[PDB]
């Protein structure tokens, strides 16, 4: 279902991604 | 589903993407 | 579904894209 | 489905697209 | 589907692109 | 679909392109 | 479909093109 | 499909072209 | 389809063409 | 289909072209 | 179910992804 | 159902997927 | 039913993933 | 029921994951 | 029931798995 | 019921797994 | 009932798992 | 009931399971 | 009953396993 | 009703299993 | 009722079990 | 009632079984 | 009543079971 | 009532085993 | 009441079995 | 009552079992 | 009352046994 | 009351049992 | 009352047994 | 009252039992 | 009162019974 | 009173039993 | 030849010893 | 030859021994 | 030859034992 | 040659041992 | 050479033992 | 040679051992 | 040689030990 | 040689053990 | 040699071991 | 050499152990 | 040599252990 | 030697463990 | 040597383990 | 050496083992 | 050596570990 | 050496690890 | 060494892992 | 060493992994 | 060393990996 | 060392993964 | 090292990765 | 190291990646 | 290190990338 | 490092991404 | 490092990116 | 780094970009 | 870095950029 | 850095642009 | 940097533009 | 920078535009 | 920087324009 | 920059401006 995946540096932070409702 | 993959490196942030709904 | 990949460096943000409804 | 990506360096920002409704 | 590549310097913004309706 | 890419430095703006309806 | 692509500086703006309706 | 590329500094602005209806 | 390009520093304004209808 | 390119300096206007109808 | 995998090195954050509701 | 793999170096953190409800 | 696995090395930490409620 | 398994190195943590209520 | 295994050195450590309530 | 089982070399720690209550 | 089975090599440790109450 | 069986090699430790209560 | 049955080499401990209360 | 059975070679120790109260 | 049985060398030791109260 | 038996090898020791009070 | 009963090469020793009170 | 029984070779010893009170 | 027999080969020794008080 | 039988070889020893007080 | 029967080669020792007081 | 009988071949020897007082 | 009786070889002994006081 | 009786070969000897005081 | 009687056969000896002081 | 009867060989002897005092 | 001799107390009987054919 | 000697008391009795044929 | 001696109260029976053929 | 001593009461019996043919 | 001794109460029986053939 | 003593109540038996052929 | 010693209650029986051939 | 002692209560049997051929 | 001892109730029953051949 | 110890309660069985050949 | 000890109930059974040929 | 030893109900069985050849 | 121990309820089975050859 | 120990049901089967050959 | 403890239920099966050759 | 531990319900199967050769 | 722990339903199977040659 | 663990259900399968040769 | 774990359903399959050689 | 877990339902298949050589 | 984790559907396949050689 | 993961349906395949060598 | 992750339905193929040698 | 993400549908290919060497 | 993400269906291809050497 | 997302329909190519050498 | 990303349909082709070298 | 995106059909094509050497 | 974007048909071609060097 | 952007349909040629050098 | 946009038909060319040196 | 746009139908050409040096 969910991924991430790479080289990831995030800092002091929000992050979003909606699929579905 | 879902995917972020990279170099990220995203600071302070509000970040979306919708598909679907 | 849903990606964003490269060099991302995005501050201080909002950011958004629809596809679908 | 949505995308992003490059050398990304957004400040402060709002960013839309829209395809489908 | 949605793409935005290069190098995005954009600031302080409001931006869109319709494609369907 | 949807596409913007080069140097883009857009500031304090409003921005559209329709294509379909 | 939409694009836009160069040394892009617009300020304090509003910009459309049509093309289909 | 629609394209802008250049050197753009519009400014305060309001920019249409149609083709199609 | 349309375009417009060069360095273009408008200011103020309307602009319109048509081809088609 | 439509351009409009050169050192653009139009102000306080209304332009028009057709070809077509 | 739910994935990360990579070289992750995230600090200071929050981060999510919903797919469903 | 639920799984992390990779070389995963998280520090000082909070970080959550949603899958379901 | 829940899984981690890799090389993992989180410091200093809190992490979750939800599926179901 | 709950699994982990690897190369385990985890250090002055608190790790979470739910699956049921 | 519950399980872990591996190459498993944690140090300094809290670690929590819930399924069920 | 419960099981650990593997090379296990925890040190200075805190473990827990909950499936049940 | 309750296992634990392989090579075990803890020290100076607190180790738990809870399955039932 | 309970059991323990292996090559077991702990050193100055604690270590619970707790099945039942 | 209660059981322990393998190689068993332990020194310097204690251990414990609950079944029951 | 206990039993402890196999190359057993503890030393120097204390090593407990209640099942019951 | 209480059984010990196999090849037994325990040294320097203590060593309880405990089934009923 | 109480039973050892084996190829019993115990030195230098204290060893003890509890079923009943 | 109370029984031992195998090769006992037991020295230097204590031993006890209990099983009553 | 009390019995021991088997090859016995016990040497240097002190061993009880209770059973009443 | 009280037995011994086997082939009991003990030396050097203290043997003590209670039942009763 | 009290008996010893079988081959019995006892050397520089003491032995006792009570039963009764 | 008391009896001693078999093959008894007893060498240098000290016997007993107490039922009654 | 007192009995021994068998093949007896006690040497250099002290032998004892009680039974009453 | 008392009794001996079988083949008895004792040499170079003492022989005690108590019933009675 | 008190007897002995078989075939008795006893050399070198001492040989006691009591019954009464 | 006093009996001894059978195949006896004592060399070298002393023997007592006692029965009454 | 007294007696012995059998057949009889004692040789190089002393032979007591009490009864009475 | 024949013998009987101690306290005898027999009543209401039939005894019979062979030796001989 | 033959012997019975003790305190005899037997009743309503049959008894028999055979040595010889 | 032939003995029995003790305290025999033998009742309503029959006893034999063979030493020969 | 043949023994039987003790306090004996059997009753309603047959009773054999042999040694010999 | 055979011998039967200590509280015996035997009923409605048949008893052997052989040694020899 | 054969032996039975203790608290023999066996009843409505047959009961043998053999040693030699 | 042959022994059975203890509290022995045995009932409708056959029972044997083989020692020798 | 061959022995059993204990509390034996044994039914309606068969019972061996051999030692020996 | 060969010994059974405990409380045994074994019933409607064939039992054996071998030691030897 | 050959035991058996404990509560014994096998019922309409055949068991066997070897040791040896 | 060889044991068996506890609380055993096997039924209707076949059981077998080697150790040796 | 061999040992089976628990709360052993095995029923319509066939068992084996082999140690040696 | 060879053990099984526990709350063993094995039916209509075959069963085997080798250490050794 | 070789162990089984748990709640065991295994039915209609075969199980194996190798450590050594 | 060889282990297998758990709740055992296998069923119409055949099973194999190695270690070793 | 070898485990299998959990809640086993294998069936109609092989199975096999090998550790070693 | 070798392990294998859970809910385990395999059927109709072969199965391997190898570590070591 | 080798470890599998979780809900397995595996069917009408081969499955390898190598670590190591 | 070697694990898998999870919902494992996999059929008709071969399956690898190899860390190592 | 190698891992596979997750919901996996691979059919009819070859996989490999290598990391080493 | 390796992993794989998700929901994985491959069919008819050949997969691979390398990460080192 | 190496990871794939997600909804993962590849049919008649061959899939490479290269990190590395 | 190398990951793929979405929804893959590859066929008929071959793919690479490489990102080092 | 290397990822592919999407809806993947590649058919009958070849292809290539480098960076590095 | 290196990505392809979002519709792609390529067919009978060969394609190529460098960045880098 | 090396990027490709659309929706991508090349056939029976060759593709080539630099960026770097 | 090297992005393209569109409606693409490029047959029997060759295509270059450099940016760089 | 180097883009292409629009509706792309080029075929039996060389296509360039230089930006940088 | 460099792009392409448009209905984009050319054929049998090549195309340069240069800017920088 | 460098830009192509229209309904583009050349033809057998060559194409060329400098700025800068 | 450099542009060419409209309906082009080019054939069998060579073009250029300067602008800068 | 420079700029090129219409319906253009060169052949066979060559063609120039300069503006700049």
């Amino acid at each position: 279902m969910g991924i991430i995946a790479g080289i990831i540096k995030v800092i002091k932070s929000l992050i979003e991604q909606f699929t579905g409702k």
